[PDB]
């Protein structure tokens, strides 16, 4: 299935563990992603970046592997958000 806004994922960025995140809507940002990349909202840190599917892991499938608490700044806060209110603004 293609990724849609509101999908919950773990998203992999260089130098960071697989991070709790959500697919945001492309209309929410002025700059559009390249083809086959998506706007990714990272929980805890609340940053947004463009990532492609090779770096996106569906949350329900991979939470047992990637949802372990750690000491990285904002990570455990992000785990709380994806579990308790993934669709909140946080703005």
């Amino acid at each position: 299935h293609a990724f849609k806004p509101g999908d919950l994922v773990f998203a992999k960025m260089k130098g960071y563990p697989h991070w709790p995140a959500r697919i945001d809507d492309i209309a929410d940002g002025a700059v559009k992603p390249p083809p086959n990349k998506y706007p990714i909202f990272f929980f805890g840190t609340h940053e947004t970046a463009f990532l492609g599917p090779k770096d996106l892991f569906p949350y329900d499938k991979c939470k047992d592997k990637y949802g372990k608490p750690n000491k990285r700044k904002g990570f455990n806060e992000g785990l709380w958000e994806i579990q308790n209110n993934p669709h909140a603004s946080y703005s």
